[PDB]
Formats: structure tokens, sequence, C-alpha cells
RNA sequence: AAAUUUU
RNA sequence: CAAAAUUU
RNA sequence: AAAUUUU
RNA sequence: CAAAAUUU
């Protein structure tokens, strides 16, 4: 049947599952160790200060999860929906037992409290610090306090209409039209090519995770909202079925200070698949079309930036032909409210990089609209032949982005009182967060041509932000620092962090290479603060996470780079060389900084050389058969 | 992260895993149903009378398997060999338990007495066809008597060595050069190029399976074996490691008429998997370039034919051109023994379908060294680079067709006495056997020039091969038949058998397709002894020998097409779209006929067409978005 | 599967 | 993990 | 995985 | 199943 070839293909493939005979073959083989970190303490000595530590935070989580949550009064309320009862064969759309107190939907909030990660940070760096960088922040559900504040804050904020145009947008954010998807072919098949989560909620009225609820919506509720669609009979569709265009206020669980648990947890908003999928087609092939501002002078987006493959240094080549403020334009760059500032001042070059507090809460409903029609535009320009439909979507879109009524905790729906503020959630959400941005900091630069220098001070830039577009600036981020234009081997670019990462140079064969860099306490805070059950796979876990974080940047902290090396090292061959969703190569210093720099791309240094042979258990070795006998 | 249409894809491929859901999914579904045969008696009644034809069976072959198995005198003896003490890295080649009395080499043959089958069959034919039918023959391991039986007529028969050149077997066996493998580039990468079974012993002395033992034959014995060939070193090696060399005596396990259970029980030969290997690449590549009879018209050869898409009409179209018995030459085809003969008489086509009795007893020691000659020179003729590696190794392949010390049954080691006789079970087999029966064939044609005709006869084509090449012909099976040159709708060609099959014209749309057939009774009998655990994994079995032997040819006779209907029609419908290495269609007899019609090919009818959406949960419904 | 970033 | 961007 | 075929 | 040939 099989050719030997095959066959060794074949066994080899299963050979890297059978990690018993793993172990056993990859038993004292040649390893290339990684730069390592001395060991302090034992692996029992860390877990009992890892156990100390988790106790502690488990105990001010639970404290903080305790505290009372100021009302939802703010919000309009429009009673209780029901139960959406259509059927699609078998079996009902929305399940028997999830969400349904009796008769109408209900949800309820998850607020929980309470690592093989700190226990690895104890065993190879100092008890003392590792013990005050774990206790400074947490990965959380966060509190119903702060949850309430932070949806108070983005629900009801004072906004500003923008003043916009086709013409700003075309400027500020420029695409390439021959790289939009051709919408006007049959929805099924571009629906079917949209990327998504299949994990991910697919919202009401599905309640199961999208990969479970993808026939569900594609053959039974998709055709009935396209009907509906076009007999322009949606509200008599909204009526008879109301949890088709109900959302779902949610938490979202991530890293968040201790000391600000109960002021500060994110709220987000999951749509329904049917909507989103819809809407996904434009906005997947937008994305796809946007240029970025190392591509095209004009562009404040950073939508699409990548660090790798010489992108730090564009960014540096780019920022260094900004203008001197007042005369000549600035160098601004946004990626949601995280934008970087580069501008002159009697020739010398200078830098500034402000967030904005809620920054959904600020976005107005003209941006909204104008950026729904932007896309829509965009697109039907190029196609003109589905023009009416997707405008219709367009309709939705908006509908959905400000005005989407929603559930919290329990059986009351409520919704925004006003159109203004944007719903975190909502297809498209960084693109209206990256787009109001560049709108404000662009008003900024045109006030700067007029001659408004003091704007480059932060009393009067909160002050300008505030009043003319409703950005609340968070208080400390506007401090312009002198750029090193040219740095030397090692030395920074500036101090502050883009995109969570400082830009920093290092020696390549006498060349520059620009790289990212963060101090070693910021790498060991997200060490120590993992997102998410063998031995097996949380050993491997570690290794991923070690070589995942190197790779990020910290190859470039002396300890950092140590404590990621001792972890790569701790790592058992078999788990390295295991079949994983295998790679079994480490990043070094020099595979990491070729892969920052412009190099081709090429694969991470095998952690054992030889090792394919020693599973296969056979090298080729060359026999002639025209040697004389 | 992914793509619905991935995702669904993703969901369709576990969907068919989960049998539950699967016949949750599949519960008011179209099917295309088989032609099927009304039930007889109820599937309880069924059950007890196959019950009691198993009985019968299993007390036949405990008694057949008793009897007193006769010395093995007429074998050579070499003692005990000791076990192989090489080892690769940290374990031995030869593991530690097995084939292993203590120091010495042993082997324990395996003679054990051992059907749903046959319950379908008495659900669905009548009764007493099937008792009779079902207690002809069985499928089983044999009985020592007629293991060494057959073994002495496979190792001790007088042969006559044949009049062979590499001019006849050019003539005979014509091949293709440019087919050929370029047998000078690296031993390693040739090969594994071959192709073998992987679940078959590797033999002494891994005593494994192939894909267990294919590390340690390739990088640690196979270079040792190049090191000795090329150092001319060969015998010293067979010295320090016997076991290196030995081949394994086996009795086949197959179907057996149950009135000659205690005279007949094939025997063959497990060899090493290095040696094997080895030659495997001159065979197979041959094998590759090796031309058949509807493909050139002087070629005697057979091994390689297809019934499939035109193979029944090229046979066809090939016998009738067969001259006149005497004056021109006939058309004559062999695959093994199984030989194919046709000739004119007066203008008529007559056709002759005969076998040997234990074809490789007779088989001689210069026709194998003359096909291993044969192979081996057309390829040092077109890579003339590697010829003394390739005839340092024609030597071995020589010696392990002729001479291979073997075990049988525990420590004692054998050798057949004479050169004479094949080795079954090397590699090459089949192509001794049919290059050895070609050639008796053509002296057989040479004399028909010469005027005698009276060879045309039972009574002096015996005689003929019995004497003049050692050839045994099983009595009966020289009557030659009168062929039907142009068959009718539905009519035979003969009612001889080529192939074990018989060649027939089925109508399609006024034209006629040549298709293989048997009668009822043979069908039934393939059908009741399987050759060879949960509910699901037997109910998918059925189905899927059902469509199997409907492919071979039982939808061309009506109540075997409705036997086999009526067994995949009983197949759940969970079981038949079930994820298997699916497929999920079975073989109407309009997509069979075009199997062996000349047309493109093509998948067979589902069984369920609507069955991927109704998995899938979705099926694509156009929606423009061009609408106003 | 994993790392980082934004809302 | 609601939408997303970069990377292995 | 299955069917047929030769030794 | 020892070598194999044809086939899905
Ligand atoms: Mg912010
Ligand atoms: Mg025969
Ligand atoms: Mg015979």
């Amino acid at each position: 049947r099989l050719s030997l070839e095959a066959m060794l293909a074949e066994r080899a493939m299963v050979a890297r599952q059978d990690l018993a005979g793993l172990k056993r073959k990859l038993a004292g083989a040649d390893r290339v160790l990684a730069p390592q970190s001395p060991e302090q303490c034992g692996r029992e000595s860390a877990q009992a200060q890892a156990r100390s530590v988790t106790s502690e935070l488990k105990s001010a989580v639970k404290e903080a999860q305790g505290l009372e949550h100021q009302t939802l009064d703010f919000l309009e309320q429009l009673g209780e929906y029901p139960v959406c009862g259509i059927l699609h064969g078998d079996h009902p759309v929305h399940p028997s037992g999830t969400h349904n107190n009796n008769g109408k939907v209900s949800v309820k909030r998850q607020f929980a409290a309470g690592s093989d990660a700190l226990t690895c940070a104890f065993r190879f760096e100092d008890s003392d610090l590792v013990r005050e960088t774990a206790l400074k922040t947490t990965y959380t559900d966060g509190t119903w306090a702060g949850f309430v504040q932070r949806l108070k804050m983005q629900t009801t904020r004072k906004c500003v209409q923008e003043k916009v145009s086709r013409k700003l947008l075309k400027q500020l954010f420029p695409y390439d039209p021959q790289k939009l998807v051709d919408v006007s072919g049959e929805l099924s098949e571009l629906v079917l090519g949209i990327k998504t989560n299949a994990i991910a909620s697919a919202g009401p009225p599905y309640w199961r995770t999208k990969r479970d609820a993808l026939p569900d919506m594609l053959d039974c509720v998709l055709p009935l909202l396209y009907d509906h669609i076009v007999r322009k009979d949606l509200t008599t569709l909204r009526n008879k079925h109301p949890e088709l265009f109900l959302a779902e206020c949610k938490n979202k669980t991530d890293r968040y200070e201790v000391e600000s648990l109960g002021e500060k947890t994110r709220p987000y908003f999951s749509h329904p698949f049917h909507l989103s999928a819809l809407v996904s087609v434009l906005s997947q092939s937008f994305s796809g079309a946007l240029k970025i501002m190392t591509e095209d002078s004009t562009s404040f987006n950073a939508y699409g930036f990548s660090w790798t493959n010489g992108g730090a240094e564009d960014l540096a080549i780019w920022a260094r032909q900004a203008g001197e403020a007042g005369k000549k334009p600035p160098r601004i760059a946004c990626y949601g409210d995280d934008t970087d500032i580069y501008y002159r001042k009697d020739g010398k070059l200078y830098r500034i990089c402000p967030d904005f507090k809620q920054m959904d809460g600020s976005v107005d409903a003209t941006t909204i609209e104008a950026v729904v029609d932007y896309v829509v535009d965009a697109h039907v320009k190029q196609y003109p032949t589905a023009r009416q439909f997707w405008e219709e979507v367009g309709k939705l879109w908006v509908e959905m982005a400000t005005q989407s009524p929603f559930l919290i905790d329990g059986t009351k729906v409520y919704r925004k009182m006003q159109k203004d503020g944007l719903m975190t959630g909502v297809v498209g959400t960084t693109l209206f967060d990256t787009v109001k941005s560049a709108l404000a900091y662009n008003d900024w630069a045109d006030q700067l041509m007029f001659g408004s220098l003091n704007l480059l001070e932060e009393k009067y830039a909160i002050e300008f932000f505030k009043n003319k577009h409703g950005l609340v600036i968070k208080e400390g981020t506007w401090k312009p620092a002198l750029v090193n234009e040219d740095p030397g081997f090692g030395e920074l670019w500036t101090e502050q962090k883009f995109l969570g990462l400082q830009l920093k140079v290092v020696r390549r064969e006498n060349e520059k290479v620009y790289v990212p860099n963060l101090p070693f306490e910021d790498w060991l805070t997200m060490w120590v603060t993992p997102r998410s059950e063998t031995e097996t796979m949380r050993e491997r876990t570690l290794f991923d996470r070690a070589r995942g974080l190197l790779v990020t940047g910290a190859v470039f902290d002396e300890r950092a780079r140590g404590l990621m090396g001792a972890v790569i090292n701790s790592t058992a061959p078999e788990v390295v060389c295991m079949r994983v969703q295998i790679s079994d190569g480490y990043p070094s210093y020099d595979w990491v900084v070729s892969l920052y720099s412009r190099d081709h791309p090429c694969d991470m240094p095998r952690v054992f050389p030889e090792a394919a042979t020693l599973i296969a258990s056979y090298r080729k070795q060359v026999m002639d058969t025209r040697v004389v006998i």
C-alpha cells in the first residue's frame, strides 16, 4: 500500500505525539541552551511564596468586589424582551435552558475572584521585587462598581459633533480601491469569506459560541434578515422578534491595577452574530485596503502598523521628517486613542504620546455616520450595482453603534440615552476610535498653523481637546520630550511608549537595528499576569509565553532575557519537541534582531538541532551503487 | 482567526464522527435504495441457521486439524541458529521476549479453528442452497497435515530445466526501458521509493511489522549488508549473524475446500525485510516497465492486466485475432499458472483455460536465474555505471528464491534439498511463475507449428507438459471450448473462468459493454467466507464487502445483486455516512457498467444525496446584493 | 495554540 | 474574551 | 479501510 | 497475510 518514504513520514508524525517515547528518545540529547539567569531558590519554596501572593490578591479582589455599585438610572429603560421563538428544524435558535428566567431574555454578569508563571518568577529573580510587582496588577474580571462607573463615563458624556467630510477622510485615511472586496457578489459567499473568533459569543439570540451557532445564523436567521431588508420591512421584524436586535453589555477581564479595582473595569458590547457578520464584510474589506502612515505621508492612520521587518526604523524615518511647529506640518499617527505626535522647535525634534480617558464616550454620532458613509461609499464607488443594499446595511451599522438595546444583569433591557458615544464591541470599533482621534489631532495641527503654539503646552492642550472635541486627556500623558534623533548602540529614542513599547537601537555588525524595548519591571508584570489541564500542557504554556515575550522585545532587556531563558531551559525536551498547534525552536537574540531588521524571514534556531533524526531513529547514509566490487 | 467557510468545513468533519447526532440528522432523509431481494425468514431464525452451520464447520475443522503430519525428512537440516545479538542504540534488533526459547531462534505455527455474512445470506436467499454452499468451503488457517503435504510437493518435485535466452525473454516479455528506475543513484533513495505492506512481518531478525521495524532495518542492518556486499564479505556476515539470512515458513490462511482440509494448505516464505526491500527496487521498477499482451502482440504476459476501463473488450479484440492452429500464431496470456489460450480450427475460434498443480514446485533453477539475469540486465543496460553492485544483488535474489534456510515450527532450521523449486514469498514470485508458464506454452505453440496438432487434445497435452516441462495440469482444466466470437446482449464469451471470472456482454444504449461475471453460487461462496469489534464496525464491514463484491461483477447476477442490495439497504444511515478510511456512495448497475466501459472516471452515486447539507445543517441559498 | 497592542 | 491590528 | 486475482 | 497484480 504505502511507500517507505511515506511510511517514515507517517511514523514521524505519530512519534511527536507519543510523549513517553519522545521523552525516552530525547534524554541527554545535545541542547542549545538559552542565555539564562541563576536560580535564587527551589521550586517548592517558590510555590510557597506564589501561594502567599495569590492569597493576598484574592482577598483584595474580593474586598473590592463587595463594593456597592451606583444605580443604573442614567440609562433609558425598555422593560423586558420576550425570548425569541424562532426554530431551525428540530431545535430552537434560543436554547431551552439558557438566558431565560421565564418568557423573558435574562443575563447574569460574572465577577469571580482569584500561578505557574509567578512560581517561575520567584524561582529566578529577587523575591521582594517579584512580590511588589505581582501585587501591583492582576488579571481579573473587575468589580461591579468600576464596571458601572466606566459605563456611565461612556454612555453619558457631553460630546462635540465633529466637522467632517469625505474630502477630509480621503486625506487622513487613504486606501487602495482595488483591494476592496467585490461586494456585489452573492451575499452567502461574501459572508463565508469573513474571519471571526470561533470561541466568541454569538450574542443574542443564539447564546452559544459562533462555531456552535454558525448554521443557525447562516441558513435560518440571515435569510430572514435579508428578506426583511430588501422588503423594507425591518421594523416589523424588530417587533416580531426583538431579541434579534439585542446586545449584551459585558465586563472585560484583563490586567487591572489593584488599587484602582473599584474605579476601573472596561465595558463592551456583544452583538448578534447575524448583524456583526453582515457588517464585517465591509469592515474587513476596508481594513484590507487602508494605508498606514509609513506608506502615505498624508495618512494619520497607524492601524495596521507592524514593528517587525523594518517597521521600527520606518517609524523613525517617518517621524524625523516632521516640520517646525507653526510653519510646516507635524507627523501624527493614531491607533485608537494611542497617538504619537512629532514636531520641531528651533530645529529640534520633539515627541508626545498622549492617551484619552474612556474614548468611546467621546465618539460623536456625526463621526460614526460619516465613517459608515465613507466605508459604504468606498465600496459602492468601485461596485455600483449593489449601492442600495449596502446603504440599507449602513443604516443598520449606525443603529448598532449608537443605539442598540442591551442587557446588563438580569431581565431589564436598557438603551443609551443619547446618540453620541460609541458602543464598544460593535464591528469597526477601533476604526471609529482612530477616526475621531485623528480628526481632533488634525484640528490641533490646523490651529498650530494659525500661530496658536500655546497648544503645544499641557495647560492649553487639555482645554483644547475638552472644549473643541469632548476629549479628556488622561493626565500626565501630555509630557513632550526631546527625541534622540540618531541614537547610539543601546540608546533609546525616547523613554515614552507608543503601542506599549519604547523604541531603541541595537548593534548588528556595526549596523543599527531599531527594535522595541521595555524596562524589566514591565516585562515581569506581563510575565506574572497571563491571560486565561495536564502538567504537560501547562509546562508547554510556560515555554510558549517565554518565547512570545522574548519575541515581543524582552530579549533586549538583561534581566528579562535571563528569566525567559531560564524558563525555556527548564522546559523538558518532550515538551519542546511535542506536536502542538511542532515548533521546537527558541528565539535567540540574533534571530529576533533579524526579525525586526529587513532580512528575509527565516526559522528560529532549533533547541535540539539533531532532534528530528533522534526521534525518527533514522539518518540517511549515502550508499553508492556505482562502487567497484 | 478562522473564516466562516473554513469553520463550516471544520464542523462538518467532526459531525461525521458523532454517530448519535449523525443518526439524528439523517432521520427523515431521502435514501437512494439499491435493487433488493425480498426476505425469506426472520433475523432470529437466520441467526439460528448460521449458528448451526458455524458449529458443523468448527467441528470438521478441529477434526482435520488433529491429523498426524508426516515427518520433515525430505528437507536438509542445519540444526539451530543463535538469536541475533545486533543492537541498534538502546535496544536489540531481535526483541527480548519473542522468538527465542533460549539462545536459539524459535517460531510457533498457528492453526486455530475459529458469521454475520452467513446470517444475511440465510435472511435473503434459499435455506438449503446457502447451507450446502457454506459447508463446501471455509476461510481457515488449514491443517498441519496438508501444510506438510503441500510443502513436500513444492520442495521435492522433479523439474525440467527450461530452454531459455535473453532473445526469447525480449520476445515474450517486452518492456519499455525508459520506465525503469535509474538504479545507479543512491541506495537509500531507491529503497525509500519501493512500496510494501506496512502490516506484513519483516521476518527475521526483527520479528515485528515493517512499520515497527523500518528504522532498525534502514539505518542499521541495511548499511551493514551494503558494507559486506561491496567488500565481497557476505559469507562471514552469514556466519557472524545467521538470522540475517533466515526465512520463516508459514501456512496461508484463506478459502479452503473442507473435504480437502488434510491434503491442501498453502505454504509460503516470509523473508527478511532488508533483503526483500533491496530486491524490490529491481522487481518493482521492472513491473513498472513490463508491457502486457493487450499492449504488445508478442507478449505472453497478463501480469498487470485490468478488467476495468475497456480491459474486458481489449481481451476480446486481442483473443479473436488468433490464427489457425498449425498455420498462424495463437493468442496466449499468463498470470501465474492462470493461462488463457485462443486458437482457430477451420476458421472457428476456441479457448482453453488450464491451471497447474503446485506450480512453484515446477519452477526450475534455470528459469529463476534467467529471469533474475533478464531483470538485472534490463537495468544495467540502461544504467551501466551500477553493474557490479546489482549483479551482486542478483546472486542474493537467486539464493533467496531457491535455497534460503528457513524455520517452520520451533527451533530446527531446514533448507530445500534441490535448487529447483520456487520458494513462494520471495520478491518476484508471480513473475517467476508467469515466465515458467509462458515458456512452456511457447514450446507448445512451437510444436503446433511443426504439425503436431494432437497437442490440442487433453490426452497428449497433459503428457507434453509433464514430460517436457515438469508441469502437472490440474485435471479437468484442459477442456477446449467454442468461443461466442460476438456475443449478444446477456450472453457469455465462454463459460470458462480466467482470473476467476467469466466474460460477458451487457447492453447500455444499444451498445455492448464487456464485463466480468460469475454464477450466483460463486458470488455466494465469496459472500459467506470473508477474509480477516464493535456493532458499528461490523455493520460497516457488511456494507463495504457488499459494495466490493457488486463492483467485482456481482451486480451482473440477478440473485447476487439482490442479496448485496438487501445488505446495503439494511445498513443504518449513520453507518453509511460515518467518517471511515467517508465514502457514502453505493455502486449502481449503471455506475459499474460505466466503470468497465471506456467512460471517463466518475464517483459512485450517493446513497443520501442531500446528506452533506443535512449534516452541515446549511444549504446555500442565493441572496442577491443587486436587488433594489 | 501562544505573546503584545487598542477600544 | 465583543470587535480589531501586529507577530510566532 | 474494503473487494477480486496468482503463487 | 510473504511476494504481488487490478479496483473503490
Ligand atoms: Mg485610553
Ligand atoms: Mg488459476
Ligand atoms: Mg494451479
